[PDB]
């Protein structure tokens, strides 16, 4: 790594939790079509790390992340601007477009629609609940059975988040078509609504603060949990389980539905690659082709990928209807250079009200401030 990003080959980076075998099987092809390697890394903090190698000119040709970061890396300098043809444009929905543009300028590739979905174990909960209240009386009546109702990553505000905005929590209000950087919806009335309910699970042991990612995959993956909360990744290892699963809708919380933040998985370009055409290539003519996404889909899947081709054969997969009935339900991440900071305020506010070191309020008012930095 000691030569910065060299010329005539591709170094890709994508996040561990998705089908990173799959993607380095196109590597592959595209190695044996024109000669050029193509290694791909799944780095720890991928997304802390990339602005930083970035900027010394350091760091992956293309860089894969949810689109909530991409104005960032925009803003700070580290993305080339993609040209795509009008024929290629065409080839995918153009909401995903909309995720990946920035000042008016195309800043990323999107590949796929993420939503988080209410997974359930058929064989403990054949009528899994429609609302987060009917919880604890369901976890009162599975302790006695030996198990629990729920268990999910309480450790990252992206699953927290949609029970903290079901009644009226919000990170940046969308007004006049943009967004209102001084109006953050964090320490709202429905904000703290949605973190009380999450703090009470856990005061009155439905729940544990210390539950993480792994806990939540293993408890409910060796079916000691009735539901959890995941997204599409997640199925892979599921299926690999006993546990006979279904994917549904979110719970409502005071009647109003779980608003999940949708994320556009995306693969931009950095601005030191030397290899941009190479990039292009292999993002165009490789990687958003029928083969392409089907080779990641099957590693991990991708939920409702942004080419209409193969959309059209996946939609018919219920579990993929749910996640976009959830998406439906929730609202598009900003991409603003802010999102950094709000996930860091909302992570530090989840954290220390669940593990009882603040109060919710607090927790939440501290949140609202540092997110407008
Ligand atoms: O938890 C804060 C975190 O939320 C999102 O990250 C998700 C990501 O979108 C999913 O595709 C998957 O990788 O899991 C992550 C949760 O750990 C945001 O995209 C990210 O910026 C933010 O830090
Ligand atoms: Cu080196």
């Amino acid at each position: 790594g000691h030569k910065k990003i060299e010329e005539g080959k591709l170094v890709i980076w994508i996040n561990g939790d998705k089908g990173y075998n799959g993607l380095a099987e196109v590597g592959k092809k595209f190695e044996k079509d024109t000669g050029i390697k193509v290694t791909v890394e799944h780095p720890d903090k991928l997304e802390e790390k990339f602005p930083q190698v970035a900027a010394t000119g350091d760091g992956p040709d293309i860089i894969f992340w949810a689109h909530d970061r991409f104005g960032g890396y925009a803003q700070s300098g580290l993305l080339a601007e993609i040209t795509p043809a009008a024929a290629f444009q065409d080839k995918l929905y153009p909401f995903t477009w909309d995720a990946v543009r920035y000042n008016g300028k195309l800043i990323a590739y999107p590949i796929a629609v993420e939503a988080l979905s209410l997974i359930y174990n058929k064989d403990l909960l054949p009528n899994p609940p429609k609302t987060w209240e009917e919880i604890p009386a369901l976890d009162k009546e599975l302790k006695a059975k030996g198990k629990s109702a729920l268990m999910f990553n309480l450790q990252e505000p992206y699953f927290t988040w949609p029970l903290i905005a079901a009644d009226g929590g919000y990170a940046f209000k969308y007004a006049a078509g943009k967004y209102d950087i001084k109006d953050v919806g964090v320490d709202n009335a429905g904000a703290k609504a949605g973190l009380t309910f999450l703090v009470d699970l856990i005061k009155n042991k439905h729940m544990n603060a210390d539950t993480d990612y792994s806990i939540a995959e293993a408890a409910f993956n060796k079916g000691e949990t009735a539901m959890t909360i995941n997204g599409p990744w997640a199925w892979s290892n599921i299926d690999t389980s006993a546990v006979n699963y279904g994917v549904t809708v979110l719970p409502t919380f005071k009647g109003q539905p779980s608003k999940p933040f949708v994320g556009v998985l995306s693969a931009g370009i950095n601005a030191a690659s030397p290899n941009k055409e190479l990039a292009k290539e292999f993002l165009e003519n490789y990687l958003l082709t029928d083969e392409g996404l089907e080779a990641v889909n099957k590693d991990k899947p991708l939920g409702a990928v942004a080419l209409k081709s193969y959309e059209e054969e996946l939609a018919k997969d219920p579990r993929i209807a749910a996640t976009m009935e959830n998406a439906q339900k929730g609202e598009i991440m900003p991409n603003i250079p802010q999102m950094s900071a709000f996930w860091y305020a909302v992570r530090t506010a989840v954290i220390n009200a669940a593990s009882g070191r603040q109060t919710v309020d607090a927790a939440l008012a501290a949140a609202q401030t540092n997110a407008a930095a």
